[PDB]
């Protein structure tokens, strides 16, 4: 998708995974996936 949607929404783009207490709500980048904490 597109990271700035993921960032506006108030999402973070981190590098490969996210932590398991968030969850990845889509993905920025192909190495950046958005998480949603």
């Amino acid at each position: 998708g597109n990271s700035w949607l993921c960032v506006r929404r108030g999402g973070n783009c981190r590098f490969g995974r996210c932590q398991f207490a968030e969850r990845q709500i889509g993905r920025c980048s192909a190495f950046q996936p958005c998480c949603g904490r």
